[PDB]
């Protein structure tokens, strides 16, 4: 609906930055509000949702198995790394990497499963095998939150991350068992409170994943709808702004509650 373009026009007043978003059907594919969908902006800790994407695959492949235990050390804790950091004794299973990366955003347990699937490079191709030419990883964390003005690295445009998304969660190239649990743990998410999640109506499903860089680097990818079931993905993104944490949070807010009111 057009009233949620006039709220995120309002956001980038707000926030004196640029503000991509894009609502798109789950079913046909169909786009069907925009607002800056050709533009690059840095994916952050959304990435996260991919790189478990490709994880799954190569389980799915019979090239890696969800009990498979990874046995880190100190050496390789990186900032922000809540569960990892407790898990040093006895390491983590893939399974449970993937869940802490995409639940609790953990930068280290990303940065592990990245070297299983041979890093930023491997994802890269992953994606552009699957038809997305655009999205691309090419640091490790924490490197890839700089954010740095006009730079390519590890960005992506609202309408390649949505399309990208819909596949992923409906499309042919995960088995249905992959599918499901990749959702399971975006619906799991327990840090994007303050977000979309702050607008959610009252028996309405949402599987989401959010990030933070920089230079005031915010956004979220989700699938959300009413009923307990998903029928649309939502994808925002912002960057350059000066302002704080809780005041981007309150636009992205702002913006779901406008998406919502004009379902
Ligand atoms: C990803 O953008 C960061 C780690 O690089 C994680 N996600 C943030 C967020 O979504 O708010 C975090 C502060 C939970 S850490």
């Amino acid at each position: 609906h057009p009233e949620t373009l006039v709220k995120v026009k309002d956001a980038e007043d707000q926030l004196g930055a640029r503000v991509g978003y894009i609502e798109l059907d789950l079913n046909s594919g169909k786009i069907l509000e925009s607002f800056r969908p050709e533009e690059r902006f840095p994916m952050m800790s959304t990435f996260k949702v991919l790189l478990c994407g490709a994880v799954l695959s190569r389980i799915d492949a019979g090239q890696e198995q969800l009990g498979r235990r990874i046995h880190y050390s100190q050496n390789d804790l990186v900032e922000y790394s809540p569960v990892t950091e407790k898990h040093l004794t006895d390491g983590m299973t893939v399974r449970e990497l993937c869940s802490a990366a995409i639940t609790m955003s953990d930068n280290t347990a990303a940065n592990l499963l990245l070297t299983t699937i041979g890093g930023p490079k491997e994802l890269t191709a992953f994606l552009h095998n699957m038809g997305d030419h655009v999205t691309r990883l090419d640091r490790w964390e924490p490197e890839l939150n700089e954010a740095i003005p006009n730079d390519e690295r590890d960005t992506t445009m609202p309408v390649a991350m949505a399309t990208t998304l819909r596949k992923l969660l409906t499309g042919e190239l995960l088995t249905l068992a992959s599918r499901q649990q990749l959702i399971d743990w975006m619906e799991a998410d327990k840090v994007a409170g303050p977000l979309l999640r702050s607008a959610l109506p009252a028996g309405w499903f949402i599987a989401d994943k959010s990030g933070a860089g920089e230079r005031g680097s915010r956004g979220i990818i989700a699938a959300l709808g009413p009923d307990g079931k998903p029928s649309r993905i939502v994808v925002i993104y912002t960057t350059g702004s000066q302002a704080t944490m809780d005041e981007r949070n309150r636009q992205i807010a702002e913006i779901g509650a406008s998406l919502i009111k004009h379902w």
